[PDB]
């Protein structure tokens, strides 16, 4: 693929190339964990993403392999800034802020698949449940560690595993932090397929292909409709949300907006109550 | 109005006027109680007014006054002919078949009005609160009366009613098995507005005529947006059905529809992934 | 088994045997694709089967093989009468009554069992994950394609499949629209077993049998409680309905009924405040 | 009325009267703030009744006046024994033990009716607020303190709470942490009725008989019917248990149970598969 | 109060004093309608208010009056730059970002107040019922005019304004689009307060300031818990979240950071299993 | 070393570490519940909730049987079912496995269903709310409810199908087949499949597992799945632990403090964070 940079960062890497957006987290010599910045930047390249009319889907994986020889996706938050009530910035700030990246990548109506070769571990795993889809290279390794490392992520991290793997392997998961394979998770039901790592990238531009080939006002309520199963009326705004978007497509709409700027009544006579 | 009959039933009324159709329970000798045959006819007469495409709202109302003086909008189940199991047809069927009637003034897409002079009990009580709207008279008079007569609505009767007078109030009303004014309804929530006996057929006709200016398909998306927050999956269903209907509406959804007919794969290349 | 014709039809066939029913999807010529007459049938063979108090059980299925060699289950909506917001009756009007089945399947207190052969494909597709089981024959294929035909299911289609096969395979089945084997579909949890084509329709029978000989009060009861985990109070309605049901067989709630009718106060001064 | 002490305590008063039971906090010293001890001895005594068969209804106040003729529903949480994660009880051990009296009184299939007289401050309200219902005296003084005190209950306290009075009141009460008036708290939605002072508890009597009147088993469905549109699945739990206590009243079912012990295949043959 | 001007904008202002912060929707001549820009700043204010460490409250309003003596808190969206699927923004891409603002507001940790003088209509009563609070001046004109104008909101616009005023009252909202008085407002329990025009500021800060003495965190917490009651998996996150928060503040948490930064195994022996 | 830890007529308890093990002990009815099973299967598990240093309870059924039989519950017990429940011994009718479903599922500690042989009916419900269940090679699943004339549309139902997906759910009660412990964890129903001499021994070394972790962070979990499932109640569980924690910060304890020493509280330093 002819990837091009879009844009530069310090903690990630940035491409695209036609209607794909790659992402990629660098920090190899941490198991590209996330510090507060690492967030920030990955926040400001899934909101490019989102404005870009040309891009249909995003793929997210991590930088590798590392001079050790070793493959990782995200090993979650960088223990080394944890301080205080969160992971503290450059300004002392404590933050929890992969939140807001979890809802960004989980609401934005364009297709996120995560390309995890080896390690998604902690907050990095929860990255990979929340994205779309998760294709996983052979030697992949996924798994949670909050309860022996004092932490826990009880929102997406909980429910929407569940959601995924149903609640007895879910519980499993998050009990006794275990690891586990490519093939496991595949069974599991939480990774959608699995290639060896140097077909890693091209099956992920495969399936990048299939979707762009799509209508993408039918995948976007696609997304909405998946999500209102599990966000009650945030869910129903996303779905609802699109409904207003096509129905501002309509004559019948247009005779409303029309109406109030010319100040007559509006005339909707013609237009049937339809079954 | 000049109200015209539009089919002939043994229990009800059904006339038709413009935008507006009017059903009307008639067995005034009962306090309009249902029995399953009454069910029966009013299915089909919402059912009618459903499928026709001038009709936009519906107005629910008993028949009155009585050769006692007095009015009801319904007093719930027919207990005389109640028997093992449900309430008794004509065939020896037990059956519950209003619960199928709630569900159709609930889903369909046309707006209903409960216009309640005199009492409104039991199954009748319930009948006005899952219409979209109720005008009450000022002798409207409200209640439920199961624990008292042997039976129960757990479904709309209750988490509906809830949703509308707030947890307090629903519990005090099934449990106690009072009587309620129309001011007192209204105060509480669950009524919209009250007028005088005299005025209440032309109260529903100016609300149904202010409805009837609108946009069919604005109503239709909200009516199923309100359902969405009650409804789960089967709420989510009407919402995004009417996503589908609008977007079946659109050029970029006919080109997925003109390609198959056409077996070519189709071109959604000039549609741009919005925000 | 000894199958009688039931009711006559255009596009399907209607048969009963026993405390089973058999209805068959009958456009072979169209990969059995429903237009708005289809569902109309369908829905009416599913009111009568509910209707009829010797039927537990319904098994859905398509006409098949075709002239061609090629089983089919259903391919879903007509794309030939498809128009601007709808599948175009004769009559003119746009429909999506399909979701008006979907709901009657959903919701009756009989299980259905769709048995697949050949492809299930599209609306067709969403039938068949409606229905309470599905059994496979070795040749069925499954899939989704409404983002490559401008169209979608965000209701059952969508929230319902989740529910079944977890979200990232959900996404997955509609984001690509591939198909899917038999064995890949049961493997993913969608379909309840596979088994030779040939064999397919006495696998139905078998697996009917061991329902029909199983209490029909329990079987609803359950039916309701499995919708109450995904339909809110649409759901409540279905589980409260039978617990009404149910108390409707009691000698406590007939005290409440006799006292009515006897014009007298009711008396459960016997019955205990159990814990 | 003759009430009877019923069992001896050291923080509350237990007595019972007919079908009546009465609940009193007795620590008028500290506005009656529950302690560990009081939080023990209230689920003790709510267990009581609800293994009294011939109880129905239970009175829930505070004792009072106090010595400053002060009246007190209840404090909320001890302050003085609040220590590290909790109230510290007499061995040490940090307890919430309040959320496990919250789930009692809430699932109890008994009507729970709060006498408020005075204040309901902090977990003292939220006491009132699970209660099915409350009546009010004209001194009752409601309100919330956690965000004041360094508390919070974002539990039943909140939630709840916003299903009686609309998200806007309910986070108004626990943002500024104001107090309200009987009439206020009647207006918004979360009292039932207000008496004078010294009609408090001849009203929960008169409204307690009023139950006491109705069927026990049409009033504990329609209790877990109202929980089922706050609890989930542990709402279903309660709904479908009583389904389930039902249906084990009938001859369908017993004909399971008989078949089972006497070794033989069951016979449903007999029953209907109703509508 | 010393009002201090915190950013520079183009539509609206932005100020801080003390722990409040003042947003004011300033395009008088159009009724305060929001274009694309609009919500782009509001969206940044609100940001810069989160980030923030000294703002706990925001108070939100319009410019007036305008030199037609008229008040408006805000008229919704800008019908003059709406175009095909949303509103145009200066760049000819359509957009519907008033949904983003809207989770914005509902999700900071710091209380939102609308203070409404004159009209919030449409999009503008949306906005006015996302806030946590609102604050009317008796001359506060409310309602909504999809319906008319063609457009709906049936996200938060309907089921969040089901939650605060019931059923009845939001479908009638709605579906008539009329206009309702402050008075009005109050009752049905959508405005928490009325107060005079020349009032309404000093009434915020008033209300700011008994929310700015009590515990942010406690604060953050219940705000969290109010959203968990409505947005499912979304709302979970944000209260699993601050949990998340509180346990990154205690020693048994940060003993599994410590012995992972060690690498030695963490020893959590020494903490108890709590009941 | 499992000591006995109180002693009751239909079960056996015993603790040894952070674990506890509670085992239904009526194999002669391939332990059946009778309501005063449950009345003592409460009593220990509540033991093990207020029991500070246990973390983890196995919960697992008595055998081999005299006629060679495994079995981890098969119930409720058949021989006392009366007129609208299960009748003790006192004539009250009683569906109390109900309270015990709600202790077991709330419980801040993992609980872990040890399933050889038969895991059936109410039985098989038990398992499904345990946290956790290991299953040994000869296990068998199953619902009977249509059949023997019973339901659980509670736990039984939804929460089941929220293990293995809807269509799997309703298979199992529609049928009341029988599945293998293979098919049970394909499923996704069981957590993982050993030989039956080595039951215990996954049991103990899974309960290890846990009890090395954070136990603040396990009761917040547990409470996070119950969430998703649970409504208000699952709320009211984690919300709980929110305050618990938060009754742990110093913010926290200067509301406390300045109500004690009858002064208006001062948060004024602390910050109003993003
Ligand atoms: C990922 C894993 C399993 C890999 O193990 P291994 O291959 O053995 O690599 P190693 O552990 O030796 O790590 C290599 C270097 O990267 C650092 N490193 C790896 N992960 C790190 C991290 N998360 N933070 C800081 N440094 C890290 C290491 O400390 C080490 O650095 P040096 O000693 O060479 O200097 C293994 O490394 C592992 O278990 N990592 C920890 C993963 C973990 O526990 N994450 C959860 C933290 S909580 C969280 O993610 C979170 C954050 C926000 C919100 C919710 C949340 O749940
Ligand atoms: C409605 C009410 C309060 C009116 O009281 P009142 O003005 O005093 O009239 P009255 O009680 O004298 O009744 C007049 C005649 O109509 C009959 N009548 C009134 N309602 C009836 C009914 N529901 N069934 C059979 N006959 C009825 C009465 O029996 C009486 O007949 P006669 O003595 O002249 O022969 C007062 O009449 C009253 O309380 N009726 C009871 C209403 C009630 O309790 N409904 C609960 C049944 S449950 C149900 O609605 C339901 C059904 C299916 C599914 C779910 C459900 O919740
Ligand atoms: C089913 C499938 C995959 C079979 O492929 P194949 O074996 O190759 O058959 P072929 O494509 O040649 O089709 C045979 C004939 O049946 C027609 N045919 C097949 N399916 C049809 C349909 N659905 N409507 C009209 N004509 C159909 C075809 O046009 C063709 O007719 P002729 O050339 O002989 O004239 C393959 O045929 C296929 O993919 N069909 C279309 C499936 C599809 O895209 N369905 C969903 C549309 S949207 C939906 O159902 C829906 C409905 C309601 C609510 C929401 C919704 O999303
Ligand atoms: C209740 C109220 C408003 C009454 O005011 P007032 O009439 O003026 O009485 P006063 O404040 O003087 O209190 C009288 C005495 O009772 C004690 N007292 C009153 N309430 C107490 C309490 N809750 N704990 C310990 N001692 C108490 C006082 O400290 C005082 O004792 P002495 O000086 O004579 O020694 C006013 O007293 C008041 O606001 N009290 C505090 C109420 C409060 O903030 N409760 C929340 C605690 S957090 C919570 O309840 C909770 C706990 C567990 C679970 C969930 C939860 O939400
Ligand atoms: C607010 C209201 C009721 C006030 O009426 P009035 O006091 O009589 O003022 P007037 O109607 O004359 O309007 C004054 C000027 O401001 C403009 N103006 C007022 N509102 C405007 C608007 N929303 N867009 C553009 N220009 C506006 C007017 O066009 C007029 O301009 P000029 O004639 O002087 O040039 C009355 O003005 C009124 O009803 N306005 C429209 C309210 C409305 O229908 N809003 C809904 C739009 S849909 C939406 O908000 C939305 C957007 C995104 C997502 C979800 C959503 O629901
Ligand atoms: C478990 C199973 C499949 C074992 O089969 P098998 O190995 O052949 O043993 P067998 O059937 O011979 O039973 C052995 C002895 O144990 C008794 N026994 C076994 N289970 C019993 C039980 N549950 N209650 C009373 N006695 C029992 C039997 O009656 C028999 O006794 P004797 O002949 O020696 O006298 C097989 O035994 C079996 O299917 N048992 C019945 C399982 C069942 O249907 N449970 C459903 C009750 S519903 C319930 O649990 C429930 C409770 C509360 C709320 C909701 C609910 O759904």
């Amino acid at each position: 693929m002819d990837w091009h940079i879009a844009k530069h960062y310090d903690d990630i890497l940035y491409y695209k190339a036609g209607g794909i957006a790659k992402i990629v987290i660098n920090r190899p010599h941490k198991r590209n964990a996330f510090r507060p910045q690492t967030v920030f930047e990955l926040y400001d390249a899934f909101c490019n993403a989102r404005e870009d009319n040309r891009i249909g889907v995003v793929l997210l994986t991590g930088a590798g392999p590392h001079s050790d020889g070793k493959y990782a996706f995200c090993s979650g938050g960088d223990q080394s800034v944890r301080g205080e009530g969160g992971y503290i910035d450059d300004q002392g700030t404590p933050r929890l802020n992969v939140l807001d990246l979890q809802r960004l990548i989980r609401s934005m109506p364009k297709v996120v698949i995560a390309l995890v070769a080896g390690y998604a571990i902690g907050g990095g795993h929860v990255l990979h449940l929340v994205c779309d889809l998760t294709i996983a290279a052979d030697n992949a390794i996924f798994g949670q560690t909050g309860p022996k490392v004092g932490s826990f992520d009880g929102g997406f991290g909980s429910s929407y595993l569940a959601r995924i793997v149903g609640q007895k392997k879910a519980r499993e998961i998050w009990y006794l932090c275990r690891q586990y394979s490519a093939q496991e998770a595949e069974r599991m039901g939480m990774v959608n397929t699995v290639v060896p790592v140097d077909r890693l990238e091209e099956e992920g531009i495969q399936w990048a292909k299939e979707i762009l080939s799509k209508s993408p006002l039918a995948i976007r309520c696609l997304k909405a409709a998946f999500n209102a199963d599990c966000d009650g009326q945030a869910g129903l705004q996303e779905l609802a949300g699109n409904a207003t978007l096509l129905y501002y497509m309509t004559e019948e709409g247009s005779e409303g907006k029309q109406a109030f700027l010319e100040k007559r009544p509006p005339d909707f006579s013609q237009y049937p109550w339809l079954p």
